[PDB]
This record gives C-alpha cells, structure tokens and sequence, in this order.
C-alpha cells in the first residue's frame, strides 16, 4: 500500500507517509500571470544539450523516465535564476486520461494535456543524492504540452513505449536529442518549489517555460496505453499521474518577460 494516484493512495493521502506534503514550498502551483513579477535582473536561460548522452528509458510505475549520462557536464543548464551549473539526469511526463488535464502546473487555472520535466542537479553537490538535500540542489525545466500538430522529435520516445508497458521494464534508448522537445521561445516563470512526487523534497528551483509545445492526439494517446502495474498483475492504465496545485503561501513568481 504505497503512494500513487489511485483513490486510496492518491496525492490527498501522501502527507501520512511524507509529512512534508504540507510544507511551505510545495509544488506544483497555479501560476497567476497578473500577479507574477517581471524581474529584469534575470539572465536568459542557457541550455547546452549538444553533447547529451541518453542511455535508457524506464517504466518505474509512476511515469516513464528517459535517463542520461551525468558523469560529466555533457547536458547542462545554467543562467536564468540559477547559480552554478546543473546537470541533466532525466526527463519524464505527466498526463491525463483526457486532453483537458494532465499538467501539474497551471496557468491562470488553465490545465494542459501534459507536462514535461527535465531534471537537473547542481554539480556543486557531487551527486544527485546529495543535491536533493539542498535548497538549491535541483533545477527543473517544465514544459506544457497541448494537443495539436505532431512533434517529430517526440516520435522516437513514443514508438518504444510498447517495450516498457509495465513497471520494472526498461529499454536501451541511446542517441536521443532532447533539443527536439524544446519550444521556440525560452521565456519563463520561476519560483522556489519541490519535487511533485515523494519524498516531495523542497530542493527545486522551478523554471516553467511560457510557450507550450504541440503533440498530436495520437502521440499523447500512446502514453495512456501504459500500465501502473507490473507484468502479471491486474491492469491499471497509467493516466492522471499529476499532483494538483498547492498553496503558494510565502512565495512570489518571477517572470523573465513582460
Ligand atoms: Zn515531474
């Protein structure tokens, strides 16, 4: 009986095992575009994914991750509200059973069809496990997905989903270029937050791009064909694996644009 997104183990139950679920800087949050403060002291983001080395794709039971080689500064994220260099370690999505929901972050209470999170850890802390234990250990780049035209660069990821249908399964997934999942513009919002899955640690600096990317109904539809369960167990479709918005409390959302 461990956490999940079902009725009995959903987000509204998480606080019982992870008391921090009711913390002061939890995520996601609703982004109010009229209360967000334009900070002109922010530098533009610097995304260097040219030497990115993907390695494996995996169904962990919660979402499917695409892992990268982070033994060196191959794919890094700097600039923006960040100090120091952050290494890309993995990216994953959050989607709904319908196109009217799926994103964790909301814009003016608006829900997108899904949300992509590229997870990075501050290289100053040596490794991921030490990073998560720091207030500025992680920097996550969030990207909203709306159903429309197809995103070519996402097709490779979609094709292999059949090979990682259930929890535990993983498949070699080399030579994938994450730059094909980026929108045209890098304008964003930023605020201090946390992971959106247990342990729900509050070590993340969120960077949520203003511009969403388009994916076809067919692409998002294949995500929903995934299972929460493991092979040989009753089938539970992997849908609605997003956490609802949390209280903003003592926090302000800064934008890099106006
Ligand atoms: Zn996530």
């Amino acid at each position: 009986h461990h956490w999940g997104y079902g009725k009995h183990n959903g987000p509204e139950h998480w606080h019982k095992d992870f008391p921090i679920a009711k913390g002061e800087r939890q995520s996601p949050v609703d982004i109010d575009t009229h209360t967000a403060k334009y900070d002109p002291s922010l530098k533009p983001l610097s995304v260097s994914y040219d030497q990115a080395t993907s390695l494996r794709i995996l169904n962990n039971g919660h979402a499917f991750n695409v892992e990268f080689d982070d033994s060196q500064d191959k794919a890094v994220l700097k600039g923006g509200p960040l100090d120091g260099t952050y290494r890309l370690i993995q990216f994953h999505f959050h989607w709904g059973s319908l196109d009217g929901q799926g994103s964790e972050h909301t814009v003016d209470k608006k829900k997108y069809a899904a949300e992509l999170h590229l997870v990075h850890w501050n290289t100053k802390y040596g490794d991921f496990g030490k990073a998560v234990q720091q207030p500025d250990g992680l920097a996550v780049l969030g990207i909203f997905l709306k159903v429309g035209s197809a995103k070519p660069g996402l097709q490779k990821v979609v094709d292999v989903l059949d090979s990682i249908k259930t929890k535990g399964k993983s498949a070699d997934f080399t030579n994938f270029d994450p730059r094909g999942l980026l929108p045209e513009s890098l304008d964003y919002w930023t605020y201090p937050g946390s992971l959106t899955t247990p342990p729900l640690l509050e070590c993340v600096t969120w960077i949520v791009l203003k511009e969403p990317i388009s994916v076809s109904s067919e692409q998002v539809l294949k995500f929903r064909k995934l299972n929460f369960n493991g092979e040989g167990e009753p089938e539970e479709l992997m849908v609605d694996n997003w956490r609802p918005a949390q209280p903003l409390k003592n926090r302000q959302i800064k934008a890099s644009f106006k």
